């Protein structure tokens, strides 16, 4: 009947003699009451993906058209049309997310579009393999990923999922919005109302993205970014920069749209080939970068969402 297998203390597989894997198992047992043997069975099947390690290293911390190349990966007729279809298909959920969280449909549609092309590209890497690899064979971010692995196993246990069946990105991101396990834990919501938080359910994903945004400071109705007239070659740029509107004016910039009561902004500079395009980055732009720490990412999400919004009016 019951086979405890207390004597089976050594697991096989790529992480068999990994001290970090063994310590992690001990933690899961002590802290969460996991069965050591069940965990060894799971991790014995986990694969150490060298490709995941190489990519994490490649991503480790002009004008030549850099922004245009990034932009055209997302803003194309095919993509905008698929975005329109997604918006119309889930218009009610999007409007409800707007009412509940104050995050507009274009932002949610843009996020899900850039992340997975609205569910078409969810990822093919087993979350367990990615997280085990990064937790046990990647010292630089081992603590961060171990926390993600811990949360993932707890998630799988709770929602009764086979931890080995779930797939996603090389970093362990999941579903329509590519939520990391910790983001699922802190921000995912059962927006569909069936009692279960499913990152692969478009309705849940819509509400989850909205809640993530509100939690990270999204200001309802506030502008995201305003293009500037003029150039500011001397000034350092990027989503982390901060200048008063007065300083930017002194640098030779003027906003193309009224900035309201905003007194500061980040200076964003996009490489459009023929030169540079300067923008006043407002708080909501920064909020987008909280989802994925990149200026290009945030600008593509916002512009894709706007492109889809306009394409719907037609
Ligand atoms: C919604 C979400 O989960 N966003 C998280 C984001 O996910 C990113 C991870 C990325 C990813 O999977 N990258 C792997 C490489 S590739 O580009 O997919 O090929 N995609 C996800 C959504 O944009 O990663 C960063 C940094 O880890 C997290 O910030 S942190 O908490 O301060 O660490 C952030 O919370
Ligand atoms: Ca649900």
């Amino acid at each position: 009947m019951v086979e405890p297998q207390h004597n089976v203390m050594q697991m096989g597989g790529d992480f068999a003699n990994n001290p970090n894997a063994q310590q992690f198992i001990d933690k899961m047992v002590n802290k969460h009451g996991f069965d050591r043997q069940q965990l060894q069975e799971i991790l014995s099947q986990a694969k150490r993906l060298d490709s995941v390690l190489r990519l994490m290293d490649n991503q480790a911390p002009g004008p030549n058209g850099a922004w245009l190349r990034y932009r055209k990966k997302f803003i194309t007729p095919d993509n905008v049309q698929n975005g329109v279809v997604f918006w119309n298909q889930y218009e009610d959920a999007l409007n409800r997310a707007w009412q509940v969280y104050g995050v507009p449909p274009e932002i949610i549609v843009g996020i899900i579009g850039v992340e997975t092309r609205w569910g078409r590209v969810m990822g093919k890497t087993r979350i367990l393999d990615a997280l085990a690899t990064l937790s046990f064979n990647y010292p630089r971010r081992a603590e961060y990923f171990s926390g993600e692995l811990e949360t993932f196993l707890l998630m799988a246990r709770d929602e009764q999922d086979d931890p080995l069946n779930l797939k996603g990105s090389f970093a362990g991101a999941m579903g329509y919005g590519q939520f990391m396990p910790s983001s699922y834990k802190q921000y995912a919501v059962d927006f569909s109302g069936d009692g279960h938080i499913n990152l692969w359910d478009p309705v849940d994903a819509i509400g989850s993205v909205a809640n993530y945004f509100k939690a990270h400071g999204w200001v309802k109705g506030d502008q995201v970014a305003v293009m500037a007239n003029g150039q500011a070659p001397g000034l350092p740029n990027g989503f982390k920069t901060k200048y008063s509107i007065s300083q930017l004016a002194a640098a030779g910039l003027t906003p193309q749209q009224p900035l309201g009561n905003h007194q500061q902004a980040s200076l964003l500079r996009l490489d459009v080939g023929t030169g540079y395009q300067y923008w006043y980055g407002l708080p909501n732009f920064y909020t987008i970068t909280r989802y994925n720490h990149s200026t290009h990412y945030a600008m593509a999400v916002w512009q894709l969402g706007q492109a889809v919004a306009l394409a719907r009016v037609q």
